[PDB]
């Protein structure tokens, strides 16, 4: 065979994989199966936006498709998927929360990686939109790698699938952007920033910035810190009772990001405050955070690239049955393969 299975380890971003090892090279890799692939629409087509994403991508601060395992059995009885990926043996939720070393310097590196790969992928026009420390993978080399693309999505989105309309339904509700919130009709990589900031605020403080119960206590814990939203913001939501209860709250100013994390680093809490804003186009952008005084030490212009040509989602706004997903992963794979050789 090509691959001896090591251990069944644990992974953030994809849940249950295998540690292996190329048999001719020695090379450890991490084996995802992807089971009954075909037998649920939504499940087969987030595998097809996921293997088209990572085989678009080429960046080291994003999760590489290593090889794809090719049908050993006849097209009718292929079922299930494996997937050769990086072997990561950690991510930033479990550093963040364990008794290892997180100092300003590991905040700082961590972040770097994470934006680096942002604004690779945000020139390519995708929007990640469930960015966790639990799918940013970390290696033993401390690289960090940004996984997890099922949740991801262009500039346009189908008005065919139920979060186009349902927003707050969108990701992870401690990491959710206010546009997503209260569907506030402006959904840009910007989505990406908040949830940068809501990982920056945690690495800071090694503890979740808002960690809402519910809905309305997700948007009072933002409230707590950023103050009342200004009058522009609360005509663009969408839903009457979210407003009206917007609107019923007291006025508040916002708390000084001095006040949230006291004694923290001032070119830290500079950035942050630049990411933690509600409207989206006031945050700062991946790119320009890269020329923030915080990551001068990394930056480098030259060794962080953009991403041509753009991807495009088209295929995965196309109304496709179980049957031709199958056809089009089946597609990917030879393509893969046909690439390489
Ligand atoms: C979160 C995880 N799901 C998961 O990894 N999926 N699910 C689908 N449809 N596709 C993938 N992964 C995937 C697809 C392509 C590539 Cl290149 C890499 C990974 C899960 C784990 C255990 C139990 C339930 C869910």
């Amino acid at each position: 065979d090509e691959y001896e299975i090591i251990e069944t380890i644990g992974n953030g971003a994809y849940g249950v994989v295998s540690s292996a090892r190329r048999r001719l090279t020695g090379q450890q890799v991490a084996i995802k199966k992807i089971p009954n692939a075909f037998d649920v629409v939504t499940n087969a087509k987030r595998t097809l936006r996921e293997l088209k994403i990572l085989k678009h991508f080429k960046h080291d601060n994003i999760i590489a498709i290593k090889d794809i395992l090719r049908p050993t059995v006849p097209y009718g009885e292929f079922k299930s998927v494996y997937v050769v990926l990086d072997l990561m043996e950690s991510d930033l939720h479990q550093i963040i929360h364990s008794s290892q070393p997180l100092t300003l310097e590991h905040v700082r590196y961590f972040l770097y990686q994470l934006l680096r790969g942002l604004k690779y992928m945000h020139s390519a026009q995708v929007i990640h939109r469930d960015l966790k420390p639990s799918n940013l993978l970390v290696n033993e080399n401390c690289e960090l790698k940004i996984g997890d693309f099922g949740m991801a999505r262009g500039l346009c989105t189908s008005p065919a699938e139920h979060q186009y309309f349902m927003t707050e339904y969108v990701a992870t509700r401690w990491y959710r952007a206010p546009e997503l919130m209260l569907s506030l009709h402006e959904y840009t990589q910007a989505i990406d920033l908040w949830s940068v900031g809501c990982i920056f605020g945690e690495m800071l403080a090694r503890r979740q910035l808002f960690p809402g119960k519910n809905y309305v206590h997700q948007l009072q814990l933002i409230m707590m810190v950023l103050g009342t939203p200004s009058p522009a913001v609360i005509q663009a939501v969408g839903a009457e009772r979210v407003r009206a209860y917007i609107q019923s709250l007291p006025p508040r100013q916002p708390v000084p990001w001095e006040t949230v994390y006291p004694g923290a680093d001032r070119q830290a809490l500079s950035l942050l405050g630049r990411m933690l804003r509600f409207e989206p186009s006031a945050r700062i952008s991946a790119a320009a955070a890269l020329r923030h005084p915080f990551l001068a030490k990394y930056h480098d212009p030259d060794d962080e690239p953009d991403c041509a040509p753009p991807f495009d989602f088209a295929f995965d706004r196309e109304a496709l049955t179980r049957e031709r997903i199958k056809e089009a992963i089946v597609a990917e794979i030879e393509d893969f393969h046909a690439r390489r050789e």
